[PDB]
């Protein structure tokens, strides 16, 4: 599983267009999810994402988390992110879960997202659709994690 | 090498806070320096960064690449990439070149860069600075690189 976290300001996220998702300050997550994900591969993530330390904090550097700040957490699935870039300049996308099932996997995630935190403070994008996020990026922050690294 | 390459509808830079950079459309690539990295590891990532077909033309998708489209490219520097979070919640950047020499294969690439598109199609951040990045996300769309998959 695959997830690109990037610190931001606030997020906004458009459908076709429409604002319906929006945090403020917090964390926004790329989220791809290959075809042999099993569930253990969600906990690793929704942990890691509230977990992780992207955060000086008065003095000290990496210290408060999103949850410590009180923070939101924008969740959004990208496939894209098995782009494969090995065969050419267009990419194959072979390596993702197929969609119909796929979200499922999210869902689960999402309802997680919130049984590990606070769920007045996880948001999520239409899974199907074509998405305009705008993003602040918060310094920036961006950090990868590929679950198949362990 | 790392790369996070997100298309997008444009994109402020500012700094801490007053502007330094504007593009339109076209794409936006965090891009970490590991350590170690050959001159070869940035070449994989100039080459795949112009040329990944990554619009939507006609009614073919996933075919047109941004020197095609005629698009610029937003080049900012992010060791945090080689933050190693495997264990422990407090990022280990270990991994990452030195902001030293860093700069140089920085201002290499962009160089690189502008010298295989066009010198007014490549803009940058303010190395190893406190950033604000306004991105519109298009699509959205999100390609993870390392170059040390490659053979
Ligand atoms: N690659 C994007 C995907 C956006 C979508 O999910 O529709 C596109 O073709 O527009």
């Amino acid at each position: 599983m695959r997830v690109v976290i990037q610190r931001v300001k606030g997020a906004i996220l458009s459908v076709r267009l429409e604002i319906i998702s929006e945090i403020k300050n917090g964390l926004i997550c790329f989220l791809g999810i290959h075809k042999n994900d099993t569930w253990e591969d969600a906990l690793y993530i929704i942990r890691k994402c509230l977990n992780l330390r992207l955060w000086n904090n008065d003095n000290k550097t990496w210290d408060k988390n999103v949850k410590d700040l009180n923070y939101e957490l924008l969740i959004v699935s990208q496939f894209t992110l098995f782009g494969n870039t090995k065969k050419g300049n267009k990419p194959d996308f072979h390596l993702a879960k197929e969609p119909n099932e796929a979200l499922i996997f999210y869902n689960k995630i999402i309802d997680e997202f919130k049984k590990q935190y606070n769920d007045d403070k996880i948001k999520i994008g239409k899974f199907g659709n074509y998405m305009n996020i705008d993003v602040t990026n918060d310094g920036p922050v961006t950090i990868y994690i590929d679950t198949h690294d362990i």
